[PDB]
């Protein structure tokens, strides 16, 4: 997160760090006991090493007690997350153990109903992503408030020409934005999920090249339809 601020310490126990042998790779959202909610390109660096998420987490390294490590039994990449395809970049992930829910690891309902939210919007966006243009990555949870922006600014010329579809919503990246490490973490909007950071052009910070996310509520049936699957 460029910008943000160090979030006061679990108080966004939805956060999940997606880990490769214990290195943190994306930001994750808890929506369900068993279920984490990521971007599909985030398993790019994977290969053939232990994916695993972490809970319950404020600092990657400090010892917390309300940390808890849980391995994946499943990735469900969206079907049409065809890589660097700015479209359908949605991951689900099933923990192998139903997590213990508390102060610190809880879910976050996410928008069902098919309805862009107002532009404008103040919403929250958090990870562990690089805090600078250098990539100095923070140990703590950071977080910004960016306003939602309407489709067509964000698809026009100078932004993202041609490529903004309706599954896809943008907040403002001037100064603040999200940038890499960031990816799959959350766009809360009033406390309920409505997008998942994407890493769009991956140029951050920048006014003409808005933060890109998927927009959950345009995905409802397909995650509807994998959350039954358990
Ligand atoms: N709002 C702009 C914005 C928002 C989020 C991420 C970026 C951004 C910038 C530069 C490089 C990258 C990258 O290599 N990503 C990557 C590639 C493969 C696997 C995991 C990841 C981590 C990730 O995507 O977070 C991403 C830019």
């Amino acid at each position: 997160i460029l910008g943000g601020r160090e979030a006061e310490a679990h108080a966004r126990p939805y956060m999940a760090s997606v880990q490769l042998n214990g290195a943190h790779l994306c930001g994750g959202v808890l929506v369900a006991e068993q279920w984490v909610l990521s971007a599909a390109h985030c398993l790019e660096d994977a290969a053939d090493g232990k994916v695993q998420v972490l809970l319950g987490a404020h600092s990657l390294s400090q010892p917390e007690p309300s940390k808890r490590l849980y391995d994946v039994l499943r990735a469900v990449p969206h079907p049409d997350s065809q890589p660097d395809t700015i479209d359908h970049d949605l991951l689900l992930l099933q923990l192998s153990e139903k997590a213990t829910l508390g102060p610190a690891v809880r879910p976050l309902p996410w928008q069902r109903v098919d309805r862009d939210v107002a532009p404008g919007t103040l919403c929250d966006v958090a990870g562990w992503g690089i805090v600078n243009h250098a990539g100095r990555r923070p140990d703590s949870l950071q977080h910004v408030l960016l306003p939602v922006l309407d489709r067509a600014t964000c698809n026009r010329r100078t932004h993202h020409d041609g490529a903004i579809t309706e599954r896809l919503m943008c907040a403002e990246s001037n100064r603040r934005d999200s940038c890499k490490g960031d990816s799959g973490g959350p766009l809360v909007c009033g406390g309920v999920l409505e997008g998942v950071v994407t890493s769009g052009s991956r140029v951050c910070g920048n006014r003409k090249k808005p933060g890109i996310y998927t927009r959950v509520a345009s995905y409802a049936a397909w995650i509807d339809s994998v959350l039954a699957s358990a």
